[PDB]
């Protein structure tokens, strides 16, 4: 059977994996998990047995179940090598992983749904904006040394796969991107590639009709 | 020159790297970065040029500067292969990375100093406890399927290197570990190994005298 991705249309972490799967040419099926309706499907007993962390994505592939988007992408990289998400040179690989982790560990978790719920309605917007602006202040500086056409040199990497979904989140939270011209430029360049379009939140099984 | 690690004695993420460096037998120097005194040395202009994200660890090695503890550890794994932080089988590698990311992306960032400062004095303790108990609820369930002597089978891996420092944080935040017998058992087993002792917060250049 085809690999099965458990995804939510609006989920940044899910988008990451959908981009990687498109990049690697892997035909997969999606099982949508609605993260918001009736408290969220991620809390169901069935989904909790799939991922005790109660998050998407989860990928069933090659007879196993993998959670954590970067762990998934590293698995895909090791088993379906081309196109490469990571370059061959260990020093350049470290830079790609550094940027991916800055986003995936340093920004996204602090603006995740469950965290925003704990912050509360009155402060969640400002909180999300602060986390993202702080992260992008740093990332924009780093990209001055690392970026070519893309985040790390001239080939698409895992850092780019993390960048686009986090920038879309920045737009959703009404963050001013004008002080981040390099993030902005690279984001536009990546969005011109088919693998970032076919995988897009507005083209998902579970995209609400009003957003298609 | 020897590799230079920028570290804080109490930093969980720094401990990770110190364990990996000990594991790989790499002789290194530490430059302490005091994260608390006078607002924190991580905000100095000099440290900001080292790491715009204003966090430890940072490692200078082989003529480059790497930030992000998991990116550092993956670099060390690729360049100094034994003892292995990741197993040879891509499916087992995915499990090690999943657990490492659960901790490093799913728990630690939400109990980091800068986040606790934004939560505020009145709520930070309860916040940290909630994040850690939620993460450990999930992790303890996952380890039921994955763990042998250690988090993933019978060889120490990157998941173990992430586990111990996060458990020490759990102790510092007064989290009840009694419902986590597998995390507790594995933690005790790893703490019996020299590489987790030589690297310990209480044996650092910058350990306050009262804690030595
Ligand atoms: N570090 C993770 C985080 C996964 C995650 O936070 N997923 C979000 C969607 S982007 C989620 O399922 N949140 C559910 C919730 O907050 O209740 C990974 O990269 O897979
Ligand atoms: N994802 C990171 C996080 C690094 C991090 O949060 N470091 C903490 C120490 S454990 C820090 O320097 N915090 C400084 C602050 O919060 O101002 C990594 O694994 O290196």
């Amino acid at each position: 059977g085809k690999p099965i991705l458990y995804s939510y249309f609006r989920s940044s972490c899910s988008w990451r994996v959908r981009i990687a799967l498109a990049l690697k040419g892997i035909d997969y099926e999606i099982v949508p998990i609605n993260l918001i309706k009736d408290g969220g499907q991620q809390f169901t007993e069935e989904f909790q047995t799939l991922n005790p962390m109660k998050q998407v994505p989860a990928l069933k592939i090659d007879g196993i179940t993998i959670v954590q988007s970067l762990a998934i992408m590293e698995y895909l990289e090791e088993t379906r090598p081309i196109p490469r998400l990571l370059p061959q040179d260990p020093q350049k690989r470290a830079i790609v992983r550094m940027i991916s982790d800055l986003i995936a560990s340093g920004i996204q978790p602090l603006q995740n749904l469950s965290v925003l719920k704990q912050v509360g309605q009155e402060n969640q917007m400002q909180w999300a904006q602060k986390v993202i602006t702080s992260g992008f202040n740093a990332l924009e500086k780093i990209l001055q040394s690392t970026a070519g056409k893309y985040c790390v040199g001239d080939e698409v990497s895992m850092a780019d796969v993390c960048l686009v979904p986090q920038v879309a989140n920045a737009e959703r939270f009404k963050v001013d991107l004008s002080p981040y011209p390099t993030i902005s430029h690279i984001n536009k360049e990546l969005l011109a590639l088919e693998v970032f379009q076919v995988s897009h939140p507005r083209r998902q099984p579970d995209t609400p009709a009003e957003l298609r």
